[PDB]
């Protein structure tokens, strides 16, 4: 066991999934730090160094990392792999990114099985000496992710179907909402320029009052202020922060992809009174 295979991912969710497949034969590091905004991140010369010293670079695609393709052009002789191949996208409904794929495919545990398989195939292709370890690790981790779905689905099914409105800041939850039958309301369709402008807040407030939706949420890499404004002006409580674009630090409450899915579903469920 000389030097371990080095994998660099764009952001922390892919880092944790890939590290579960890598196990002990590869080290996986994320370009973006926990808590950093991932959509419009601005890479630095130190990020170039980190990616250039990798043996393999993984990214989400589906219009997540607006910085990645310009960034990757600076990188020489390092293979890359998009980990969303074979996932059917949901389009963004409105705004300047309307009609392109929503990037947040990982919030569906079913979709995470495809992430796992894409990451497995890339590691097997570019580090074939350890294919047996990657294959075995991916099979074990897929087993965990697959069993994750039933308790979550049952938990959210307790909410009456007609009351299943998921009101968040970024429209980051479309794939989770589809899986578990939530209608989707958000202050902005995808992180970008305009986030909490008027008209946006206005429309969400009207839908809240119309349907007496009991709770609204923010997310961990953006400002909580628009969501707290919406809850102050309406009958909805501020349900807290959901995790979607970033894990927490390793000593934080959301250190892993599994903990992110569980925490986000628990917070939603608690926002509705379990
Ligand atoms: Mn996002």
């Amino acid at each position: 066991t000389a030097k371990k295979f080095k994998v660099v991912t764009t952001f922390t969710i892919i880092q944790d999934i890939a590290q579960n497949i890598a196990g002990d034969v590869a080290v996986v590091e994320s370009i973006t730090k926990p808590g950093a905004e991932i959509h419009d991140y601005q890479p630095t010369p130190r990020d170039i160094v980190k990616a250039q010293s990798a043996d393999l670079i993984l990214w989400n695609g589906m219009n997540l990392e607006r910085w990645f393709e310009k960034f990757f052009e600076s990188i020489k002789d390092v293979p890359s792999a998009v980990v969303t191949a074979g996932i059917t996208p949901l389009p963004i409904r409105e705004g300047p990114y309307s009609g392109i794929a929503n990037p947040h495919a990982w919030m569906s545990p079913s979709n995470a099985l495809i992430y796992i398989e894409n990451i497995r195939k890339a590691l097997v292709e570019h580090d074939p000496a350890h294919a047996e370890t990657y294959n075995r690790n991916a099979q074990a981790y897929a087993e965990k992710i697959k069993a994750l779905d039933a308790p979550l689905r049952e938990r959210l099914s307790r909410i009456p179907a007609e009351q299943r409105w998921l009101v968040t800041s970024e429209g980051a939850f479309s794939y989770l909402a589809k899986d578990y039958g939530f209608k989707e309301v958000y202050l902005w369709p995808i992180n970008a320029e305009q986030q909490g402008i008027p008209q946006q807040v206005r429309h969400v407030i009207d839908i809240i009052r119309e349907n007496k939706i009991p709770v609204v949420f923010s997310e961990s890499t953006i400002s909580d202020k628009p969501a707290k404004q919406v809850s102050k002006e309406t009958g909805a409580q501020y349900g807290g922060v959901l995790y979607v674009d970033s894990l927490s630090g390793e000593k934080g409450p959301v250190p892993t992809y599994i903990s992110l899915i569980n925490m986000t579903v628990d917070t939603i469920a608690k926002g509705f009174g379990q």
